[PDB]
Order: C-alpha cells, then sequence, then structure tokens
C-alpha cells in the first residue's frame, strides 16, 4: 500500500539534511513528514557500524566492551557500543573490526554481522550493522589495548562483565550521571531477560 | 572537561529542528557539530519503547511487534510499540498506553528504565524502555483491540521470545522489511545469553 510520492530538500548542512517527505499512505491520501538524512552515505548498505565486543579472557567473566564520549547533540557524555561511520568502499565488518581498534586498543575477531538496522525510523533514514566481535584477551596484541582516536576523537573504554551488565550500567547512571545508548540497554535488557 | 558553548538554530520545521552546536574540545579547542531535536519534548524524554512480553500457558513466550511505513526509510520497519510521552504522562503511562492503541493488548509494567538516547551522535533523542508483561489468557486480551491514533497504519506481528533473532532475520530475507537497532540488539542478547 504504501510509498514515497517525492523528497523536497528543506536544509542541508555539510552532515546531516532535513527534508519534506510527501508519502502515500494506506488509505489512498498523500501526506508529509518531516525527515532527517545524513549527507555522508554512497553505496554503503549502511550509514554506520555498531560493535558488540565480546573480551574473553581466561578464567575471566566475559565482558562487553562500551565506549564513554561526550556527545553534542545530548549536550553529555554518553556509555555506547564502539562505532562509527562506514568509508567508501569499506565492509561493515572491516569498519567494525576498524572502528573497534581505534576507540578501545582492542584487535577483534568478527562473529556475526547483521543487515542493516534503523536508529529511529521515525526521524530519519539512518542504519547501522551491529557487528558481533569476540576479543581474545589473552592474546599478547590485546595485553595493553592503546585508543588511536582520529583528530576531535575522545574515548573511554569501559568493560563491564556481561553477567551483570544491566546492574552495572544502572550503577555508572547513579554516580556519574551520563546517558546510557537505547541498544546498549536493550542488549543489557535482554541479558537479564533471558 | 568537555561541554557545550552555544546553539545556533539553523532550520524548524513543525517536528524536527537542526542546530549547529559549539562546544569545547577536551584540549581547550572549540569545535561546532550538526545536531538535530524534535520540538515536541516538554518530559523525562521524548518518547516510549514498550517491550511487550506475551504470556499464554502451554505456548511459547513471544515478543509483541509491530510493522509500520516509515516515511523517513521510505520503507516497512519491524519495531517495539513507542510513542512520544504526552505532556504530563508518566512513562509508565505512556508505555501502557502506547501499547494498547498500536497492538491493543492490556499489559502490566515490569519494570522501566532511565531515559536512553536514540542515536546521540545525530540527535538528543531520547526514550524510556519499558519492559512489560501482557497475560495472553486474561479475557482482555483474548481478541486484542488496536485503537490507532490518527494516520498510523500498523500490522502486529508476534514472535517467539526463544527464536527471535532467526525470526527476524526470516523476515528480513522474505519480506524486505527493516528490523530496528534495538528491537535486534535485544535478540542478539537473548542468543549471547551464557
Ligand atoms: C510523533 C508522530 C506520531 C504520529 O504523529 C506524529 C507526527 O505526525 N510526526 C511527524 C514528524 N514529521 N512529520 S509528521
Ligand atoms: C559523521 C561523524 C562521525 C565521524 O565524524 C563525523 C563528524 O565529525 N560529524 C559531524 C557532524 N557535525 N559536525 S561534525
Ligand atoms: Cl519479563
Ligand atoms: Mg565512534
Ligand atoms: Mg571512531
Ligand atoms: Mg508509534
Ligand atoms: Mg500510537
Amino acid at each position: 500500500k504504501q510509498y514515497i510520492i517525492s523528497e523536497e530538500l528543506i536544509s542541508e548542512g555539510k552532515w546531516v539534511k532535513l527534508e519534506k517527505t510527501t508519502y502515500m499512505d494506506p488509505t489512498g491520501k498523500t501526506r508529509t513528514w518531516e525527515s532527517v538524512k545524513r549527507t555522508t552515505r554512497k553505496e554503503q548498505t549502511a550509514d554506520g557500524v555498531a560493535v558488540i565486543p565480546v573480551l574473553q579472557r581466561t578464567l575471566h567473566y566475559e565482558c562487553i566492551v562500551l565506549v564513554k564520549q561526550f556527545r553534542p547533540p545530548m549536550g553529555g557524555y554518553c556509555i555506547e557500543f564502539p562505532a562509527g561511520l562506514i568509508d567508501d568502499g569499506e565492509t561493515p565488518e572491516a569498519a567494525a573490526l576498524r572502528e573497534l581498534e581505534e576507540e578501545t586498543g582492542y584487535k577483534g575477531d568478527i562473529a556475526e554481522c547483521s543487515p542493516a538496522v534503523c536508529m529511529d525510523p521515525g526521524l530519519s533514514n539512518c542504519t547501522i550493522h551491529i557487528v558481533t566481535v569476540t576479543i581474545n584477551g589473552d592474546d599478547a596484541e590485546n595485553a595493553r589495548p592503546k585508543p588511536k582516536p582520529g583528530d576531535g576523537e575522545f574515548v573511554e573504554v569501559i568493560s563491564l562483565p556481561k553477567n551483570d551488565l544491566l546492574q552495572r550500567l544502572d550503577a555508572l547512571v547513579a554516580e556519574e550521571h551520563l546517558t546510557v545508548d537505547a541498544r546498549v540497554y536493550s542488549y543489557a535488557l535482554a541479558l537479564k531477560h533471558a
């Protein structure tokens, strides 16, 4: 039933644009919507990746490796899965491993890679691949992991035990007052609910 | 260490605006960011999303999801039931109300998250994730009545919780839908648990 009729540019920045979307509703009636898109999407299957990095270490409980960064849109610090945009020509897997190493120091191994999933589909067309990666924390490469953030990138690494993730996130929100990302929180809830 | 200096309006629609944010990077260098905000926020958060756990005896526990055309995406998405919190509504009440409108189910609050970010590199949008159980054996949930608000068109999809990730992959494969990143994240953690 439903489909896009037209997409009219309202305002284009260097990184984000706002569009007026005209579409057909399922009664046969024309309607509009205000849509956000990035200006950076080329032929990638998605804008970005987010990495679920499972740090595995003999005689350690598995940890989820998370990052803490100031996010200007939020006016504050956020706790998130390591993530970044996919470069032109780059694979989601390569972007995930590259971003994980830049943001955390760790060298991971691919486990799985999602289809493109929507970030906030009532608002934007933004999508990511969610890439699950295992980190062998017994490898010497992963012993003293040094973040290599790019220009204007400033990231803190936070590893939390998988078996207590939701309580440990609740403890950081109690004591350091930041925001947890919705995907991180969703993953932690499901670890509890399973 | 980092903080907002100023915000400059770039473009304001009825529902969404685009701002250019000036901020202090942790070197003491001044930097800019293009950020999106909703115009609708009052609230604890812009919105709620509901994790609806449908419990019927002698059946697999299901997660209740919705499929809707999303104009920013140009296609159909599979999502947790969700909407904006009314001015003076609690997150819990917004959850039960949104769940009833989009699915017809009448549910009970299990737990409620703090405000979590949707896409903090792009927007300031936040939600409360609200876990809700639905007693599927109750007469009120026998022939559930979906009450769409104006211009909502929602298909309900219930999927077994114990095979959720495989079921979502199947749907994407067969039906050319986009799964929401929070839904996919929850589904991953169900599999990754122990
Ligand atoms: C918040 C939604 C829920 C349904 O009605 C509202 C709506 O029209 N939002 C729009 C955003 N952009 N253009 S219209
Ligand atoms: C797309 C992001 C992720 C990598 O760095 C990019 C960036 O600087 N974005 C900005 C948005 N507004 N001002 S700068
Ligand atoms: Cl539950
Ligand atoms: Mg990043
Ligand atoms: Mg990066
Ligand atoms: Mg909704
Ligand atoms: Mg609704």
